[PDB]
């Protein structure tokens, strides 16, 4: 039916994909590789900065944080140009959203303190929204580099959808902080070519992307049908095989949110 | 198996829909009512075009025409602007395309000449293209107003979108004049709605629509694929039950040509 | 100076322009020939359909009025494909502004009745508002063929501009029927390479256009900075030394239109 | 007498404003605070990318160049998708261009070789083509952040404008190269708000953006006229007394543009 196509696009792009998209009062769910784990990659700084919103005040926004060059690991556009100023956490929680800037999401993952730099206390918020299958055992850049096969630093389509979902259209968050978290997804910079290129014009795309080592791909946004109905769409994949070095091949993911669109019209 | 949200779209505008697709090298035609008549409302003034394109060489569309005011008959945004001036060929072809101008169309009829004021010509022009199905009857603003069962003025969405076919990728015109009908058409202002809105941006949509009495709204086009693939799109309706001041229903097109996109990529 | 660079416009273009934008709170008044007539041609129905809608409940919009083909006389593209079925009142008020129909233009003059087919009735509601200089005094199409000098169905920039301003910004209608005239022309279809070619896109435009004889070609606006402060744009030209078939040059409006754009910028 | 509303938005906006309009056969030289530095900014990436043009054959472009995370130091929307696969230098035009790419302009910058990371090899290419004043001696992203009066990183209103006038107007680039920068900047997709929004839809524009800290945001175009006549539109501004974080103001730029083309018309 549908499940034959992302076969195909499995195929003509040599890639495991993975599509969730979670069922509403009028469509069934959208499932293809829907329990099996893709490495988060970049799509956990969603969640990661709900959490920072979730056990802290308003205030805790305007908080400055210093930090040094040898914190800069990961592809950080942000980070790298205030180093002198240092960055507050609403400027960090806007640079992890907006640039997927990886030194913003090590240091708004120190803020979630515990063991592992805050990845203790990251899953264990995951764990507080029901998902009991994703985890994040590294921070940036190591989370990108896990072998397949391996479990850590890893979540589901099935799994990161729902997370999603209560962020955005559920209640996880109030909506004094839920609007910040939406904004920040809605003026993203990384994700031009992936869901929002696979999905009509008139359909308004709010995403936070993921990108790795071993061909990996993914993209999580929330869509909103131009008669104003929301959707959830996740949608991961990579290339294991093709090596470590595969390159990632973003229009598997506009394909298959074209996919998803036809289904959802 | 497409057919069967076709058909929820019908009961949910409460319309009769018609869409039919090629079938390219690799996939499969998509038909939907593809051989019912459907009105032609304006999407004849393409294959119009072509028409005076084939029987002339290119210099003929230097020839100024002159008209008065008592040749406006129909909604004619450019044609009504040039009564004192008058329009050359190609100037006329222009607004037939891109408005849909209507006086522009019956100048157009006119200058392919015969019985009628170019009806029979024009009809001719599409028996020689293969079209044994097609019939144009009446001028504007006549043509858009037969009665709901009537043959007269009508076409199918399997015939015209081969029509279409041949004038844009095929070879029934020469490469000059092909060119000038595509850019015609990529640059249309009427169909924003339609087929272009239901087809991800990174497609390229060109189009002529029609629209007429009886909530009557077509859309005819080629669109190709952001790997480069070309698909002609198809997509006729009517609600012809609602009476003679039904209102057509562009959303029913977009949404259409949504669930073909999916199809197709 | 402004007034050097209409003139240059003059001497480009061969024509004779006319400009009045009334003054603001913040902006002075802008005049080139503010006070000599020009012919109305269609601008009148912009005021004609205030009339109407002054004198007459919203009811009155419902009436449907029958006229035969004799009864169309000059370019009427909506007034001929309803020749059977006849058109209320308020689409005649539609067809007046957003075509410039000229057939809805003689019945809606009728509908105000009085002597000479409403001309008496309609100078007379332009004096209610102030106007002592306009008038009209034949229907359509004689009111667009007066000679050059003849003081007969003309106005004046200066008048007509503070005749638009009380009805789409003063409170010469109670706001009901006041949306009903501002959206009319909100909607025009007959402007496009005039006054709303010349002022960048995020200025909101409403226009009713004119064109006659002896290059008559004229555009009455209200126009809406990017920041809301509205302003009333007042452009009337002809070329009464190129002879009664003279050309009508709308370039020239638009032109004119961007001098204006820049000193309120 | 342009120089009064150029004051009065310099007020308005809390900024200073720099003008510049190369003088053309028939219209003078607009100038306001012409001969005063304001800061490149991203400006310099359109005389960047001739400057590779200038040096290398076309072939040139083909080259594939690689670049680390730890290249990534400035907001760069293509560069940062493409750390594993790399990017050609046509590439990195491309996206230095019509992105304001910050990495693609540091590489670029390093394809130009020699002293300064390329700095020195910049200015100098300015020298050769006659400017005497303008000077590049950072890269992304310290450049945009030197303090208020540092001759650093500067350029004047009339000495971009020249220098783009020979660039896109001019023979400084052979037709074949000319129309690869021409065309990169018909596309920018960073420059909506700013000229472009200050002239008529009907105006053709190309531009190529700059923004920084002390709230620079500037904006060099070729603007082409309905009737085909070109003018270059240098637009520059600063409000460095606001501080280091004071917001640039997007609208100063376009309604300086609005006064500019209504001196043009």
């Amino acid at each position: 039916d549908l499940a034959d196509r992302f076969a195909e696009l499995e195929r003509r792009y040599d890639a495991r994909l993975g599509v969730y998209v979670p069922a509403t009062g009028t469509t069934a769910a959208i499932e293809y590789r829907a329990d099996e784990r893709f490495a988060f990659c970049s799509t956990f700084k969603a969640p990661l900065v709900a959490a920072v919103l979730h056990q802290n005040p308003l205030t805790h926004l305007d908080k400055l944080i210093t930090y040094t060059s040898d914190d800069i690991r990961s592809i950080s556009p942000v980070a790298q140009q205030h180093v002198q100023t240092g960055m507050t956490i609403g400027q960090l929680c806007d640079a992890a959203i907006r640039y997927s800037d990886g030194t913003a999401a090590n240091l708004l993952l120190a803020d979630l303190g515990g063991p592992g730099g805050g990845t203790a206390a990251f899953t264990g918020y995951l764990r507080s929204l029901g998902d009991t299958v994703s985890r994040l055992d590294a921070e940036e850049p190591e989370l990108n580099r896990d072998p397949p096969g391996d479990e850590r630093d890893t979540t589901t389509p099935h799994a990161i959808a729902l997370v999603l979902q209560q962020l955005v259209l559920g209640n996880a968050l109030p909506p004094d902080k839920r609007a910040l978290l939406t904004d920040w997804m809605a003026r993203n910079t990384t994700g031009a070519k992936r869901i929002r290129a696979g999905f009509p014009a008139d359909w308004k795309v709010i995403d936070k992307t993921g990108t790795g080592d071993y061909g990996r791909a993914n993209d999580i946004a929330v869509v909103w049908s131009p008669t104003g109905v929301p959707y959830v769409v996740a949608v991961m994949s990579d290339r294991a095989g093709g090596g470590y070095d595969a390159e990632p091949r973003e229009a598997l993911l506009a394909e298959a949110a074209t996919c998803v669109a036809g289904v959802l019209a």
